[PDB]
């Protein structure tokens, strides 16, 4: 590290950051550490990314991104090169988009299916972006590339095919006159109403149901068919003149033109999700599906794992593909480019693969990727992206990563950097922290008591800081006797993805860690197959339950996913905490004296809230959340704020930290109660009205948990939860474990997917999955007490577990 | 004598435009400069390839879904670049419009001082805080409410709307109304509601001819198009289905709407002719809320401050920043919170402003429209801004930052360049200026000549090295010894006065240009030259002739950004018959406009294809070969051959038409060949190929010749106006004057004519002007380049300095003479260049 090889930050203040300074070197693995909530993000993304983002955008687009003056709070940053963020900003959704498109590979075999690729006799050429499901030319024009449709069929419009038409055999039709009209139209149109439906010929039932036709026929109502037929022949004067409307035509048109509650509803009852009948779920025009390569259309290829895709092309790159012989001389132009295309396709593929992302299929949909999977995908994609001289900002690239592969990751970082780039990574993985060139560690604790720089330097240096929470877990190096299973629950013959008719069993009233290499199949076992089975069986693919079911009654399930989308929702809203605070306000002399309803203090309904914001407090103006205008951040009008409980109005308490709220609501029973369950979950740092789209999702998780951690009034529910270590510093996982240890004792089962061994080591039972990932996975390598799995042969995880028990 | 290892940017396999599939190492951390004659490919490498790829990479990495798809353009054609940091370009791209900004805007400073006026600056007793965003005409808290922040109110009036009231409505007497369908559409709606659409406008009763022309009303009437009022009424009686249902909208409404609701340039305009526009009675034209206007700084309201020169601005604001303000003590004690904010705030603007000022920029006013700056200016402003703008680790890419900079002030350009780099960055700089070049760190010199005859890398290495590269033209000029090739100044054949010129700097200046004789107008940057030559003299001569010069397909100025300041002529005007200015403004602002068509030579091409076997066999005339009318032309693009991408968020660019493929023509027509050649194939031809191909064809060869001798050998007959540099556009203009001059006595005004001209191109440009001075004609030209000032027959030396220390006629006479002048700044540079 040469002097003036550094980035110089002075007076950073953003959020809890306590007006601090840091030098951190460019061209190095700088790892940003410290307790959750402490300040790492507000340093790494709040200041460095944010600032560097901005000085650049204003130079590139003096157009109007500069014009957009409404900055991070920071006096100075010297030596800051342009930045690239590999995890999108907190308050954003994820765009709807595929693995292959994130990684660009999708576009690149699109080019390939075009130049190369086997055109059938006599039909032209299909341009690159006509093999895409998201371009007008490429997508099949029915489903629009989605591959699904949402419509009508025989079985939905006739749930009981044995009725006569007169009997309303055609459930999807109108009720009073509407059904009458048509029913009558049919008899006039020489069709017998009075046989059961199933009795009727093909393209008749199909006509009756589907036809976009609408003949206009004389209708003689309440006459018998025999006579209706005769009086037609006499050309006798009708009673009116009817328009026929195919069952489908009603149903759809209705869905398209009503503002009616049970109307739409009852019509959606003749509507089921089923695969597009044009393209058969393969997402593209027949003209694009017509083209084939290694005997596949591109959809087919796209749904293979990257790992196989890397194999399928591999010959072509090396010119050793059976057929190549009778292809070089008889077609030059392409065979040179085809090689190159494949050659280059493999080259990239391979970097992905070396990150063991080999199991993802390129059509896989990024909303359904995890934080890690995705970040590591981005990390791979950048490794060939070709940027030089930038700082990549990373957010726990090790999320999900299993301790054996941490070396492949530690590698891709070394390679990015080795491309003349700089690396800012916030991390908690002691294995990642261990190998970084340079550490920087944040807060002592979180929030108000955080946001100071405890130490910026090489990581060994932390040795000399007694009071760096991460100083300990990193440096200063009671075991666990598994508890007796109170009974067993079986999830049998789960066939899905990876998994194939796998039978499996989890012990009740006790901890289960389901370990295994990343992609080995934890989540489709435990967060997919298991969770569904259990919620189908209770109130709320094609498995069966079995075993001691009567012994469990509920299923709380703890996403990483956010507590809500809009600033509408927020931490108070979500827990039930706000209803008790609105209740309290409506109870005051002042509210009682005025007309005021309970929840005139809702910023979510008309009345108490100011009209500009119609509630929110944050008016949206990358796409970023700059606060309100002319309520002035509050969310409420002048009166509703006039109501004060012990000197604090509604907005006054919403802008209140749980710690302060706990002080405050001291003799207010089920509030001071509810607050403890966040204070214990460790959230004492947060505003009650801090919107959902600002919390770390690690945070979000802590809340959903905060909920159940006192509802357990009768403990016999199952708690299944994906990555509980989500975004927790070591010190944090300890306080986590604590809270689970508790909620197991009140007789509760907790199946937890888990890559960190620390917490597995403490489990009561373990299940190792796969042996490796993808197709090399989906099998049960080992189960039993940690000590028992820790000595198992087959498993990849056993030595790290053994490591973590000694 | 040493640039560091692997700290070179490595290019490989760059076959961009003409670029002959090349490779160059270019050190980072250095003032690198790119050289070569106009056409050689330096913009093709430095922008076009190196820059262009730094973005393709950097944005794709920063919105890896968004940008990506939008490489509906971006295939820089190169195999590899390594060591390429991310880039910032300072010229915006070729055929990109300047979107309308101001100095204060680009420099950031405007925003910087709403912020001073809000949080300090004098407030009247009543008034609470006006926030910063309330001192801008673009906010609701800013804009004066009566005129909506514009400056002025617009009402609409029968006389404007309908100028000739004798015409039948059906024959279009109501010019306000929209063209085409939308026209006849409101008409057919009238005939439906029983309105006499065929008896002179002035003949209807006031009420009904008022209502239409003025109402805020919308009757949803049935309309049957194609049918006379008589057979239209008996169609409404018998209640049969209408073709369409048609909403009506008063002529008012349409005209108002259209003004407030088009992104469109040439449509917001088309309605201005039907709008009377007073200054805003409440605004007094300043664009803002009376509340803002109440707040003062050192006497002036923000608008007042905003018209001042950057030099004045800092001049009046420095006292505040050093705390040497008059009555500081009395301000800090009774006001300690704001006085600290006031100095800190002041001193940051002064700081920004000296950068602005050290590069000779103080002559400019914060409120000057950017579309009226010269590129030399807003690039030097853009450089300017950058220095305090704080970026680190980047490649700046500059296109001739010294355009229009007088010799005296290069040292200035030259340490903004130095300073910027020393902020941790890379500059690359396309450059014809020998004194910049001589001080570069690395040089890339390009293809021995232009187009096909260039796009090579003759050399790349430090400066002294070009010494040894025999085919480098820039080499020749950078190292040629003092060429004692002295010019013998031509005798004026007359004299022309421009007396009492008052505008910008110039206050009653009296000056005389000799005639039939090349005169250069030299002067430091900012001093007066343009306002005197391209402004003052031209309107003075234009108004003296019938023709107000400027074609009608071309406009000029968003009503007000230049001066009325007039002045009066006399001398020998009896000897002048024509005015002809030549500027770097495009032959066209869209691909519609190519070279062939700007000359007129295309007509005779079209006619040629009309006498083939095909053109007889199917009914083909010149017109199925025009690309500006339907028929033989392709219609997906409309003959333009090109489509835009306003979806690309940053400055929208142009992509080949997807249907016809940059060709412009329906296939059926591309089958017609002339002497072995398509119609697209000829549009594709170079100037040197076309010469060959049409040797006999006299009407073409002729116009082609003037193009070749004017330098443009390498441009293509159909090469979209928008790929053209301006320095090439300028040269085009000139070719079509040479051509129609076998006469005498016109006066050519040339606003900087060595725009983006290598010393070898200029040398051939002179030759070319000398041809029309020998013809009797006069040429006047503002000039920054002592080379070409040497050749002249008369120098006028302007200002002393720029702006307020300028506007004077400090010296004059022959070059030989003027190089001896008293207080001329150009004085010693001529003596230098004369020897
Ligand atoms: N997006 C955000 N908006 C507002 N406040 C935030 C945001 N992110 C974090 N904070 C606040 O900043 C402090 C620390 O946040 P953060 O830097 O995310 O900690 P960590 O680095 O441990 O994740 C907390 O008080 C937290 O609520
Ligand atoms: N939502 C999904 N859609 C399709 N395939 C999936 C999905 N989730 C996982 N997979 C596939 O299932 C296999 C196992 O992945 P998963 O259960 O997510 O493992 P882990 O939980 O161990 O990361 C992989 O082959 C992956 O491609
Ligand atoms: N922006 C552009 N778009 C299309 N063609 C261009 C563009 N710029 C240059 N060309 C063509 O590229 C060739 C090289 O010229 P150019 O790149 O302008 O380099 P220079 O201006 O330094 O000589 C010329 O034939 C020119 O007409
Ligand atoms: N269009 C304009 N609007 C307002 N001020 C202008 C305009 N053009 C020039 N000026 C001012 O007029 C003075 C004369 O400058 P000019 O003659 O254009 O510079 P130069 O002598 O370098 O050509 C300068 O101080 C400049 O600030
Ligand atoms: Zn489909
Ligand atoms: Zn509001
Ligand atoms: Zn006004
Ligand atoms: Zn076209």
């Amino acid at each position: 590290f040469p002097d003036g090889g550094f980035v110089q930050v002075r007076g950073a203040r953003q959020h809890n950051l306590k007006d601090i300074s840091v030098k951190v070197p460019r061209d190095a693995l700088v790892v940003f550490t410290g307790v959750s909530g402490s300040g790492k993000s507000s340093l790494a993304f709040g200041t460095l990314y944010a600032e560097a983002q901005r000085r650049y955008l204003e130079s590139v687009s003096p157009y109007a991104r500069r014009l957009f003056n409404q900055v991070p709070d920071v006096d100075a940053i010297d030596g800051l090169p342009p930045a690239v963020a590999l995890q999108q900003a907190r308050g954003t959704p994820t765009a709807r988009s595929s693995v292959g498109s994130v990684t660009t590979l999708s576009n690149l075999l699109r080019m390939l299916y075009s130049r190369a690729g086997d055109y059938p006799p006599g039909q032209g050429i299909v341009y690159a972006e006509g093999f895409s499901p998201n371009t007008p030319e490429g997508a099949c024009p029915e489903c629009h590339g989605l591959g699904r449709v949402y419509t009508v069929t025989e079985d939905s419009m006739v749930p009981d095919p044995s009725l006569t038409i007169r009997e309303r055999a055609v459930a999807a039709w109108p009720q009073a006159w509407g059904g009458q009209n048509q029913r009558d139209i049919l008899v006039t149109l020489g069709i017998d109403v009075d046989v059961p439906w199933r009795e009727l010929p093909e393209e008749t039932r199909h006509w009756i149901l589907f036809t976009d036709e609408q003949p206009v026929v004389p209708v003689y109502p309440g006459l018998t068919p025999a006579e209706t037929q005769r009086a037609l022949k006499k050309k006798m004067e009708p009673s009116y003149m009817g328009t026929f409307s195919s069952a489908r035509r009603h149903v759809l048109h209705t869905f398209a033109n009503t503002e009616s509650a049970s109307m739409k509803k009852r019509v959606q009852g003749y509507m089921i999700s089923e695969e597009c009948p044009l393209c058969h779920g393969k997402r593209l025009r027949q003209e694009a599906l017509n083209v084939t390569f290694a005997g596949l259309d591109i959809t087919e290829l796209s749904r293979l794992p990257l790992a196989r895709v890397s194999e399928l092309l591999r010959p072509y790159a090396e010119e050793r593909e059976p057929g190549h012989a009778e292809r070089v001389k008889n077609r030059p132009e392409q065979a040179i480019a085809l090689q190159r295309m494949a050659a280059d396709l493999v080259k990239r593929l391979d970097v992905l693969l070396h990150l063991g992302l080999g199991y993802l299929g390129l059509d896989r949909s990024t909303p359904t990727l995890s934080p890690g999977e995705l970040q590591r995908l981005r990390l791979a994609t950048q490794l060939y992206s070709n940027l030089f001289g930038v700082v990549y900002v990373l957010d726990e690239p090790s999320a999900g990563l299993h301790p054996a592969d941490t070396e492949a990751l530690l590698s891709a970082l070394e390679n990015l950097k080795r491309g003349g780039n700089s690396l800012f990574v916030v991390e908690h993985d002691l294995d990642v922290i261990r190998r970084a060139d340079w550490l920087v560690d944040v807060g002592p604790e979180a929030g108000e008591k955080g946001g100071e720089i405890l130490y910026s330097g090489p990581p060994e240096g932390l040795k000399h800081v007694p009071e760096s929470q991460t100083g300990q877990y990193l440096f200063a190096d009671e075991p666990h006797t598994p508890r007796e299973p109170a009974g067993w629950l079986e999830l049998n013959g789960v066939t899905r993805n990876n998994l194939d008719n796998l039978d499996v069993r989890f012990p009740l009233g006790v901890m289960t860690s389901v370990t295994g290499v990343s992609g080995s199949g934890k989540s489709t076992l435990v967060s997919q197959a298991l969770v569904d089975a259990l919620a189908a069986h209770f109130g709320q693919g094609s498995a069966r339950l079995g075993g001691d079911l009567a012994q469990i009654t509920r299923l709380v399930r703890v996403d990483q996913k956010p507590i809500g989308r809009t600033p509408r929702s927020n931490m108070a809203t979500y827990t039930g905490l706000f209803d008790q605070v609105r209740k309290l306000f409506a109870a005051t002399p002042l509210a009682k004296k005025r007309g005021y309803n309970a929840g005139r203090f809702s910023f979510n309904v008309k009345g108490g809230r100011c009209e500009h914001c119609q509630g929110e407090g944050w008016v949206m103006v990358p796409s970023v959340y700059a606060p309100c205008p002319v309520c002035h951040g509050t969310r409420y009008n002048a009166e509703t704020l006039e109501v004060e409980y012990r000197g604090k109005n509604i907005a006054d308490v919403l802008a209140l930290t749980v710690d302060e709220a706990h002080d405050f609501f001291a003799d207010e029973s089920a509030i001071f109660r509810a607050l403890d369950t966040l204070r214990e979950v460790g959230l004492g740092y947060l505003r009650l009205g801090q919107p959902a789209t600002e919390l770390s999702g690690g945070e979000a998780q802590r809340i959903k948990l905060a909920t159940e951690l006192r509802r357990s009034g009768r403990g016999g529910t199952v708690y299944v939860l994906d990555e509980p270590t989500t975004g927790l510093h070591p010190a944090d996982v300890e306080r986590l474990q604590r809270q689970l240890v508790k909620l197991v004792d009140a007789g509760n089962t907790v199946i937890a997917v888990e890559h960190k061994m620390q917490v597995v080591a403490a489990s009561d039972w373990v299940l190792d999955i796969g042996p490796g990932a993808g197709e090399d996975g989906g099998r049960l390598v080992a189960q039993g007490t940690p000590a028992e799995v820790a000595q198992a042969a087959g498993s990849v995880t056993a030595p790290y577990l053994r490591a973590a028990l000694r």
